[PDB]
């Protein structure tokens, strides 16, 4: 299932719960261990998928501040979980940072990244 | 307070309301142009709610999945971007939208877009 | 329809021509005016669009290095020409600079802009 | 270097050669079919990359038409050529359709590819 703990391919780690209803929350860890690192989470999936073989689609966004850091931006997720022995969930990302109007058409990064359950 | 709380309009006709919370909280619903309630869907996101105070604009994110009690498109959309206070006030946002897919095809699993949001129409 | 000269929001103008065989050459300019500010663009087109008023599929690159300057990057834009009274080329770019490997998470700046036809 | 002849996770193939002054040529195959399925690729790339551990900065252009087929879409490639032991071309790609107005909203997918000289 999606609850659980995943982690990503260049060690960020994020701790999830799938609602009945759809929700997604949490807290996404930048950094191993650390509590300066930690930060919530929230999204929302596809809570009646197809049962057609396809993954089932989500997406949940991390604003960088907490009681101790703030990066002024953010990032969402957006993506599918694939589940079986290897469970993934497979995502492409916009990360946003506050601009001022003259920078704004460099605020956004492009990326993907690949979680899996696995260390 | 920030300016985020209210009704949002986009360049399509979509709409949505939103509260934003004192710790970074975005909840509310949204409204695609087409359908009045078979149309509305939960929305969920975070926002820096301690932002710079030197011109720049506010980070934010949302997530919607298409799915309500009426319709379900196996799919969900991610806004990424940031918001403009002030008199002229604006959210300027990048989007992915994600559907289901089996691995083979998820080369068309994605779109890309932008959305500009008001508080006027 | 879409050969000529276009200029965007920001005051970027570029100047193309479209091959029968579907090829686009030309020349971008990242600031009107300023002679050092030219690159060479290529690209591709679809030279035979459906007639059923949908847009021309296209795209093309820039890499942001002349005579003067090399910023080690590139820009891609992918979008359509939209014929009119005012024709337009509605696009999304994406724009990655070379990086480390370490960095390579954000290597890419992803945007849009649309371009309008001069005359 | 970057000329020679590249593949993907899926099947896609790609023959490029790197001209001395920043050109890309060549032809991309898609995964299914042959010379149906081969199509003109055009692109930059930077010919003069920093020297410090830095890829190599570049992008090319598909339109899918050929003298067979034609799917009435353009896919850009970003990314950059990383050298040395096992060469890699890192890319995320934007792959717009022509549409109608009312359907430009849904012009575009995104993806990313990593491609590899062997097999």
């Amino acid at each position: 299932g999606i609850t659980g703990t995943w982690y990503a391919q260049l060690g960020d780690t994020f701790i999830v719960t799938a609602g009945a209803d759809g929700a997604l929350t949490g807290t996404y860890e930048a950094a191993v261990g650390n509590a300066e690192s930690r930060y919530v989470l929230t999204g929302r999936y596809d809570s009646a998928p197809a049962t057609d073989g396809s993954g089932t689609a989500l997406g949940w966004t991390v604003a960088w501040k907490n009681n101790y850091r703030n990066a002024h931006s953010a990032t969402t997720w957006s993506g599918q979980y694939v589940g079986g022995a290897e469970a993934r969930i497979n995502t492409q990302w916009l990360l946003t940072s506050g601009t001022t109007e003259a920078n704004a058409w460099k605020s956004t990064l492009v990326g993907h990244d690949t979680f899996t359950k696995v260390k």
